[PDB]
């Protein structure tokens, strides 16, 4: 019967890894589609178009990408195109943002000619609510691809991944840089490191942090500090910026849990 539990455990752990991999593929595909959409905006924005055409392109970009909460454009040679667009409930609000290029991070993207990424942060939206997310920056180029003429900044809403992570389920965690919880069913965990939340189980947490750094995947067990019951745990990393080459392209991670007692209670 000890061998019964062992074969139950193996079966459960494998199915968790299968379920988690499909979930990672779902989240990656959301990101990849947004990146593809950004790539098309990046090409179209520097062409000779009306200012209103550019604005409406950025609005439609937001409308077509449910996980984007805002977008900005900056042009070196044009003060009239230093604009930020943010979701404003049913509409999209336009705002002037003249210092948009005068920060060290925007300059980084434009000097490097490469995709750049911020760390997760809370952005104040037009209605005064805060949205947790990350900025992705791409340099805007001239048609001859040798001169950078500006920058596109895309605010990806981490909170909008509730659709994949917390909608009608509470067994998933989205984890980011150095073990920060980006999204989980328990809202109070957001922006806190797993090293703090799960300090009661340092062996399991250090193992998760090592997998996060090394870009791997694994299963393990741990005593959950909220339920006080042992859980099965599967984790899997993926490159947050995808195949795109950049020093800012680090691993995100999705974690899936199952309470051990519930597996064994079924037998
Ligand atoms: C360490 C231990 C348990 C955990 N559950 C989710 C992340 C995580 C890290």
């Amino acid at each position: 019967n000890s061998r019964v539990k062992e074969i139950l455990k193996e079966n459960t752990l494998r199915s968790m890894q299968d379920s988690l991999h499909f979930k990672v593929k779902e989240v990656q595909g959301v990101l990849e589609n947004t990146y593809t959409s950004m790539g098309i905006v990046k090409e179209m924005l520097p062409k000779d178009t009306k200012r209103e055409i550019k604005i409406h392109l950025l609005k439609n970009f937001i409308l077509a990408n449910s996980h984007v909460a805002g977008v900005s454009m900056f042009f070196k040679n044009r003060e009239d195109l230093r604009l930020t667009l943010l979701r404003d409930n049913d509409t999209i609000k336009l705002m002037e943002n003249p210092s948009l290029g005068n920060n060290p991070l925007a300059q980084k993207a434009m000097k490097n000619k490469e995709i750049s990424k911020s760390l997760p942060y809370y952005r104040k939206m037009p209605n005064g609510a805060e949205v947790y997310g990350v900025d992705i920056l791409l340099p805007l180029l001239n048609e001859n691809a040798q001169e950078v003429v500006g920058a596109l900044m895309v605010f990806i809403s981490i909170d909008s991944f509730s659709n994949e992570i917390t909608k009608n389920r509470s067994d998933l965690f989205l984890i980011g840089v150095k073990g920060k919880v980006l999204l989980s069913a328990n809202k109070s965990l957001q922006d806190k490191p797993i090293a703090e939340i799960y300090k009661s189980v340092p062996k399991a947490t250090n193992e998760v942090l090592t997998i996060l750094e090394n870009g791997s995947k694994a299963t393990l067990e741990y005593l959950d500090p909220f339920s006080h019951k042992e859980n099965f745990l599967a984790v899997e990393t993926f490159k947050m910026l995808g195949k795109a080459e950049s020093k800012d392209n680090l691993n995100w991670m999705i974690a899936l849990i199952i309470e051990k007692d519930k597996v064994y209670e079924q037998v």
